């Protein structure tokens, strides 16, 4: 829960090169 949602809550404003929902390279 508090996992999940904090790595994504980081890949959507802490992460960039946005693609397809199969990829999303991550920093």
């Amino acid at each position: 829960i508090a996992i999940l949602n904090k790595l994504c809550e980081y890949n959507v404003f802490h992460n960039k090169t946005f693609e397809l929902p199969r990829a999303r390279v991550n920093t």
